[PDB]
């Protein structure tokens, strides 16, 4: 279990410099953005969770959208996916955990990671091609890229 604690909205890109956009309400994807007003760069709303015992576990919302990203399993596939929800006070089941993830920081490089806590071993990461969706792999780094900067 986990209680809410704060939020805070950061801009954020993957190493390569994409940023995300909201492609359509259930997909996030990352590219280059250098485009109209009718792509509109997405910032997170990313709220700060304090643990059990059994780190900074967070929620991660889409500022703007009424969204929270979270991992699932869809067929057997380990998934991430956009979901309708409210601000979430209490997570206190295996069912809600699908909305945490730890941040992992590298403070000297100021380099984030997003590891999920309903799938550990499994981080938020984007395609190093542009315009593919945002999405979780459990060879982070490895063809694809699972590091951010985040800038609040």
């Amino acid at each position: 279990a986990f209680r809410y604690t704060r939020s805070q909205s950061f801009d954020i890109f993957d190493i390569n410099q994409k940023c995300f956009v909201l492609e359509s309400p259930t997909q996030l994807v990352a590219l280059h953005l250098q485009g109209p007003s009718s792509s509109q760069k997405v910032r997170l709303n990313i709220a700060l969770y304090r643990p059990r015992g059994p780190q900074m576990p967070v929620a991660l919302g889409i500022k703007g959208y009424k969204l929270y990203m979270s991992c699932v399993m869809s067929g057997t596939e380990p998934t991430l996916q956009l979901e309708e929800a409210d601000v979430m006070r209490d997570i206190d089941s295996v069912e809600l955990t699908r909305f945490i993830f730890y941040r992992l920081d590298s403070p000297t490089e100021g380099t984030t990671r997003f590891e999920s806590a309903a799938f550990p071993g499994w981080f938020i990461c984007t395609s190093l091609q542009p315009r593919q969706p945002v999405g979780i792999t459990n060879q982070p780094d490895q063809v694809n890229i699972a590091t951010f900067k985040l800038s609040g």
